[PDB]
């Protein structure tokens, strides 16, 4: 067994879930997250705690799980980790994800298998060339001490998985996505999803407090829905941790606090030409070179 480091990441994620929800309140001034405490039999449970209708926050969710399970398809295993999404009510603020987690699978006669994952990213609406580019320098720079190349590989990564083929359009402006990481010694690993998670506030929480207060219309906010309608269906159709939780007795309410609180959709809808609407496709979208 590896139990007491996993009972180090374990209070790691504990504490990153207070912390982002307290700078994430700290920002908003006028809700709190609440806190619903949840198990399942022989399995763990988790916190996920949510925010509703804030002056900032439309709808937020930062989920902390921790689950155990008998079937290495068949053995015992623990996953934890820290996945939020945050949705702001006005359109200038971006939308953003993140995710750090670990799973260890005992083995009969073996050491434990283990593997770290996780990462964060931006979707914006109304998109700022500065904030993409400070997005990604915050990431940039947490992955310098862990080697040249790992921003290039989990900048990368987060590109082609955040991606709607049939649409072929990204979810967003990119930011880090990382899986199976268990290449270098555990505390290295642990190491960088801990910069990981401190990045996630270190990129996201100065673009809020920029944008918070800009001036928007009620059509700015129907962008917004149809654009939500865009992040639903990634995160339905194509997301692989909502698709297999959905399928595999996880916890609904706390897998689809990624769902926006309204989306839209309309036959062959698109954004008028010309506008700032249309540049985010035609710009934001594409250009996945920020640094």
């Amino acid at each position: 067994h590896m139990s007491l480091a996993v009972e180090a990441v374990k209070d790691f994620l504990l504490k990153l879930q207070d912390d982002i929800c307290e700078a994430l309140e700290a920002e908003d001034g006028q809700a709190t997250f609440v806190e619903d405490k949840w198990t399942r039999e022989g399995g763990g449970g988790g916190r996920t705690r949510v925010m509703v209708d804030g002056a900032v926050i439309e709808k937020g969710g930062v989920n902390f799980s921790h689950v155990y399970g008998k079937g290495i398809a068949g053995c015992n295993f623990e996953a934890m980790g820290v996945s939020l999404v945050i949705h702001p009510k006005n359109p200038h603020v971006p939308t953003s994800h993140a995710n750090v987690r670990l799973f260890v699978a005992e083995r009969e006669g073996k050491e434990p298998v283990w593997w770290f994952g996780g990462g964060f990213d931006l979707t914006p609406y109304y998109a700022v060339e500065e904030d993409c580019r400070d997005f990604h320098q915050v990431a940039q720079d947490l992955c310098k001490p862990f080697g040249a190349d790992v921003y290039a590989r989990f900048k990368g990564w987060c590109d082609e998985y955040f991606f709607i083929p049939y649409r072929n359009e990204a979810r967003g402006i990119g930011g880090l996505f990382f899986d199976d990481l268990n290449e270098w010694p555990f505390e290295k690993c642990f190491e960088f999803v801990q910069a990981v998670g401190k990045g996630y506030m270190d990129a996201y929480i100065p673009i809020v407090n920029r944008r918070k207060n800009t001036p928007y219309t009620e059509q700015q906010v129907e962008f917004q829905e149809f654009r939500r309608g865009r992040y639903a269906e990634f995160n339905l159709v194509i997301d692989r941790g909502t698709k297999f939780g959905l399928q595999s007795g996880g916890r609904t309410e706390s897998i689809l606090i990624s769902l926006p609180p309204r989306a839209r959709w309309g036959y062959n809808w698109q954004p008028e030409p010309g506008t700032p609407e249309a540049r985010l496709t035609e710009y934001f979208l594409t250009k996945r070179q920020w640094v």
